[PDB]
């Protein structure tokens, strides 16, 4: 349990002078993205971000993506894997897509140089013209990666942004980093280390992953002061799985682990929130957003380098905004609906305590998929954190199904049977 300042996560402390130096003197970066570098291409997001920018470049175009791996080939064969879901046409697109423009190398983006060979890491620093940071799939508690090497990461990846020429960089963070601020703060256009200049690393499993990707937008601030480094920080709610191709969860969130909480404890609660103000169900929204919507605006905005600002920061808050009454009771709704095996418990008091007893009474791959390991507690309290920028964008940019009226999209019963389905098609359920 330790205090972290703003103030101390200076590029001084991970970069060397001269790299500093030259940088402040590079020109802009040239808008013309042939050669792209992600990170975090075998998380759950990452996996559409490959197929949304491969669609993307052309023909001459080229991703790399670094994986933690054995060896170059472990982390192409690791990555592949991850779009052999039982989606036939998922493997197919992913394919044809990939083809003599995937390029995949093991490394480490929390070590020295990503990790990489120094001819490796010098070609990156001469041709790269994009760089894409999205989070790594970690499938063991607390399903995040530490502070330190998270933030270790960032620097990193800022290194090659700052050195030969300027790239652009987009950076996936999260909506968990307004918890320690007052909302009316928590903007878009807001320097993250005015409204946020201290936090406490360590203070509890739930707080990690917004705390790390504080760091990182820190460090970009930091960056972008230096030599107007072109940033696009994108702040996620929680991302949901989507129908548009089969078996492709994120089994490490909480969505997930909760549907399967309820599928396989049978039992859900009247409600999840605090009762309104009558001893109704309260009228409540979740914030998901589907994963092909996500990446789509992440690549899209991404990729404002001719009409990024002069000062050329930009943050996004890619969140579900909707004042529609569509929350977690809801969800529970159509999963009733749709026949599943799970009955409520009118009690609440019931329901918690029956619920996490049924949670340790499952066989241990279930209940190690479930939530019980991020409960090892009360009604919810129930638009606050401001998406003007980000919504605004979404029509500018036609980001989205609707090509004619263009929005972010709301959370549907589609959705959310779909999750049944994919853990039933993993033998979860």
């Amino acid at each position: 349990p330790t205090e972290v300042h703003a103030s101390d996560l200076t590029l001084d402390r991970f970069i060397d002078a001269d790299t500093l130096a030259t940088a402040v003197n590079l020109p802009g970066p040239s808008p013309e993205l042939r050669t792209v570098l992600l990170t975090g291409a075998t998380g759950f997001l990452g996996r559409y971000l490959v197929l949304e920018l491969l669609r993307r470049l052309d023909v001459d175009g080229r991703l790399i993506c670094l994986v933690r791996a054995e060896s170059d080939e472990d982390a192409r064969r690791r990555l592949e894997k991850t779009f052999d879901s039982g989606d036939p046409e998922l493997l197919r697109h992913f394919k044809e897509l990939a083809a003599d423009r995937l390029e995949v190398v093991a490394g480490d983006k929390s070590e020295p140089d990503l990790g990489l060979d120094q001819p490796m890491w010098r070609r990156l620093a001469e041709t790269v013209d994009l760089i894409v940071d999205s989070a790594a799939m970690v499938n063991a508690f607390p399903y995040h990666e530490l502070f330190g090497p998270n933030v270790a990461g960032t620097a990193e990846l800022i290194r090659i942004a700052l050195t030969t020429k300027l790239k652009p960089f987009t950076y996936v963070s999260t909506a968990d980093v307004g918890a320690a601020i007052e909302p009316s703060a928590f903007t878009e256009d807001a320097d993250i280390r005015v409204i946020s200049p201290t936090r406490t690393v360590d203070g509890g499993w739930a707080g990690g992953y917004g705390t790390s990707k504080w760091a990182g937008e820190v460090l970009l601030r930091e960056a972008n002061d230096l030599c107007a480094l072109p940033v696009a920080v994108f702040r996620c709610g929680m991302i949901l799985a989507d129908t548009s191709y089969a078996g492709q969860l994120n089994m490490s969130d909480w969505v997930t682990r909760m549907v399967l909480s309820l599928m396989a404890t049978g039992i859900a609660p009247r409600s999840f929130y605090e009762p309104d103000s009558e001893g109704n169900r309260q009228r409540a929204h979740f914030d998901g957003l589907p994963v092909t919507f996500v990446a789509e605006a992440i690549a899209v905005l991404g990729a404002r380098v001719a009409g990024s600002s002069l000062a050329g920061f930009a943050t996004y808050h890619v969140m579900n905004p909707h004042d529609d009454g569509i929350g977690l009771d809801e969800y529970v709704d159509w999963l009733i609906e749709a026949g599943y095996p799970i009955r409520r418990i009118d009690d609440f008091a019931e329901w918690l305590q029956r619920f996490e007893a049924s949670l340790g009474a499952l066989p241990d791959r279930q209940r190690r998929h479930s939530v019980l390991p991020m409960l090892l507690l009360q009604p919810l309290k129930p638009c606050s954190a401001p998406t003007d920028r980000f919504r605004a964008a979404v029509r500018a940019a036609k980001v989205g199904s609707d090509k004619d009226n263009p929005d972010i999209p709301h959370v549907s019963a589609p959705t959310i049977i779909n999750y049944v389905t994919n853990l039933q098609l993993l033998g979860l359920l």
